């Protein structure tokens, strides 16, 4: 059985460090809060969870986390409203995803609600680290790793679950959408049907570093991940992809690829579908999108906006795709971008507690 | 640039562990190699007592799988002399893996010499009973304390050693049965299956469990709509058969992106080519080709190759819920035994060979 929040052990720090100031620009992900969550698993089950001072991990050099990538992570944001209340965005969905990732790598199960409560308690302890300036947030990074001291390629009998926290400044410095250019080269494949691209596993990210460098060398900012003989658009970098257009049947539509194995089921992605479906103003579908369809829609002036979704920026416009040595101008910014702006506005209102919503989990 | 073996620092253990049954991969020797890389380049390499790693919780090795490894064996002959099998090839492969993950390059011969010195320090750990060896596990990991999905500015290269028992205890070769289900995919063209990266292995644990549930020891990894045979577990696959053109041949899949280029694999090709007794070819092999050849009695032996076992016969493949009998063992298995014997004689120093690197 799972670790329990009722069993939480707490150790407050004695060497708190300076919090970064809002005036200094932060590169993402290098500054951490004072405490962390740690829980250890062995064949007899989970130990008691603990909130402890941020500190190093001590791992056996044969730890399967480091040899066979028995590792997975999550990523979600907590937001502090003007009322000073801290709230997590739809964290239940992150817990569901984390558990699915754990089962895929034969890592131990845990109770999703017990972990969520332990994370709440951690953020509570480090509440002062949650910034409240516009467009700022606290990024929460749960990790589960195998930790068997053995070179056998096997299900581990030991594991570690920890959570660390990282305050974040504004993704769009200035407070306004900045479009990105994408390299679409079918030679690079992020994930395959039957593979593990639909789980947030460490192994899906390391191989992308070189491909992202290649995008930069070709004058693009991010990678448009193509899949199959028909060059399906799957994801943009570490963002889910959305296209807002009049479809071939003449109907105004928001489409994003379906969860058929090569798509990471984004929490923001699900939220944009939920939100747009609720409005009931245009068709909202999950369907494959091909480069042939995009090329045709662009030539016929049917595309309004293309954008990525994710925790990192919420919604990110795309203005250009480099495909088969040709630049495709995507007219997103010449169309408002109305839908992008609307999503950003309504997400912000929910996230910073301007309007109450069941999507927000209060800390 | 590179760390230099000339700068190697040695610190001997003050708490030596009692030496050695042996389940693979759980027993380690007294010392390890460690080298750190940061913005000032590579530090000096050190041999230190076996000990835990201390890693920042944001270390990119644990979040984005910036990790790769190697595996090679040292063997102790009757002359008590220890020798590594074709280690230059492992160094070449390690460097290819490092470049693929944007990890720092190093000089292959400098690493090789540091590894030689490590094994030398722990030489009494190398067993000398029949079929036994010392397994050498170099690892290179990213070590940036950042959640950015980026090329690291810090890294760690370490090497640990395991004594290993006989793969076929008692000497008799025993075949493996395979589950062949196209639902499972190990790697894809445009992926990273041809590098020895940690990320390729974690995902196979659940698949292997499913094979065992279906009463099979290992996974036959199929690829493409034509069900190309790619690998057997973590072994390269060979088929010894009379081909459709009437010619007796040894075939293994080509290095087209989904095949990890094994050192033993390359060695079997080299050895068979040297014999000049039958055709040796790298060619795609499909399940339909295999089924036809089996129906027509053209298959002699099917086997996997790898550092773990050198060679391992296959006698059964479960495909589309049907058991395919592979007549490997009924055929000796003559070729498998021949490869096994020659490799053994080379590895334990019974016959001189440039493939062996003395420690
Ligand atoms: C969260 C985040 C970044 C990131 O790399 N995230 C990430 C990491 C691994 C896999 C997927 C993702 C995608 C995701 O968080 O949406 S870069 C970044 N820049 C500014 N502000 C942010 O909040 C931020
Ligand atoms: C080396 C080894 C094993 C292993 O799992 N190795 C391995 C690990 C990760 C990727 C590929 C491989 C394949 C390879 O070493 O040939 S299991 C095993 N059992 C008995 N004796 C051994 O020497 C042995
Ligand atoms: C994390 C991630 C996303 C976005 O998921 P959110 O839950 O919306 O932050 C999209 N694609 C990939 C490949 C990812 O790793
Ligand atoms: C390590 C490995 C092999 C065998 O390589 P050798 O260098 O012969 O030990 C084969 N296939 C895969 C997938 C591997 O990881
Ligand atoms: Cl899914
Ligand atoms: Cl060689
Ligand atoms: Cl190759
Ligand atoms: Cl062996």
């Amino acid at each position: 059985s799972s670790f329990k929040a009722a069993d939480l052990q707490l150790e407050m720090t004695q060497k708190p460090h300076k919090k970064p100031g809002p005036g200094e620009p932060l590169v993402f992900g290098k500054t951490f809060t004072d405490h962390m969550l740690m829980v250890e698993w062995n064949d007899k089950g989970w130990g008691q969870p603990r909130i402890q001072p941020f500190q190093n991990l001590t791992l056996h050099p044969a730890s399967s986390s480091l040899h066979y990538s028995l590792q997975l992570f999550e990523g979600m944001k907590a937001f502090k409203g003007k009322d000073q209340q801290v709230r997590l965005f739809r964290p239940w969905l992150n817990m569901d995803r984390m558990l699915r990732s754990a089962m895929r790598l034969c890592l131990p199960s845990f109770d999703k609600l017990e972990l969520l409560e332990c994370i709440r308690r951690l953020i509570e302890v480090d509440k002062d680290w949650v910034p409240d300036a516009a467009g700022t947030s606290l990024y929460v990074r749960p990790v589960l790793i195998g930790n068997e001291p053995s070179l056998g390629v096997s299900q581990p009998t030991r594991a570690l679950l920890f959570v660390i926290l990282c305050p974040v400044g504004a993704y769009f410095p200035g407070g306004s959408v900045t479009p990105v250019s994408l390299l679409a080269d079918p030679a690079f494949i992020r994930a395959w049907v039957g593979g593990v691209g639909n789980y947030k596993l460490g192994g899906n990210y390391g191989p992308t570093v070189l491909v992202q460098q290649e995008a930069l060398k070709r004058g693009c900012e991010q990678v448009l991940w193509l899949y199959g003989p028909d060059h399906q658009l799957t994801e943009v970098g570490t963002m889910n992809i959305f296209v807002y257009w009049t479809h071939e049947d003449g109907v105004l539509e928001l489409v994003t690829p379906p969860l058929n194995g090569v798509i990471l089921p984004g929490v923001v992605r699900q939220s944009l579908l939920d939100m747009a479906q609720t409005w009931g103003e245009f068709r909202v579908v999950e369907r494959t999108i091909t480069m042939k369809q995009l090329l045709r829609a662009l030539e016929e002036g049917r595309v309004r906006e293309v954008f990525g979704s994710g925790t990192a920026c919420q919604v990110c416009p795309v203005h250009r795709i480099l495909y088969k040595d040709r630049n495709l101008h995507i007219p997103t910014m010449e169309n408002g971008p109305e839908l992008i702006l609307r999503f950003q506005k309504e997400l912000k209102e929910i996230q910073y507690g301007i309007r109450a919503h069941e999507w927000m989990f209060p800390v």
